[PDB]
């Protein structure tokens, strides 16, 4: 993965959508390692069904934000396996 992370689909939308899913399960099997979701600044909609997405599959270890929140909200800070 190209540096761990996730992309929202609703502000870029090239491909990025149902990524986390994936690299929950796959991360996990392969790798102890951890991720950073980037969703979006503009809507906080992707970075809610994120936070909903990851307590409904147990692939994770935690989940929690990255407090440059204050300035951007577009960082959610994810430990897969931590």
């Amino acid at each position: 993965s190209h540096m761990k992370l996730v992309l929202a689909k609703n502000t870029r939308k090239s491909d990025a959508k149902s990524v986390e899913l994936e690299d929950l399960y796959h991360e996990f099997s392969e790798d102890k390692r951890s991720i950073f979701y980037f969703a979006p600044t503009n809507a906080h909609k992707d970075m809610l069904k994120a936070v909903d997405f990851f307590k409904e599959k147990g692939h994770t270890a935690y989940l929690d934000e990255v407090r440059v929140s204050t300035d951007e909200k577009d960082f959610l800070y994810e430990l897969h396996i931590i």
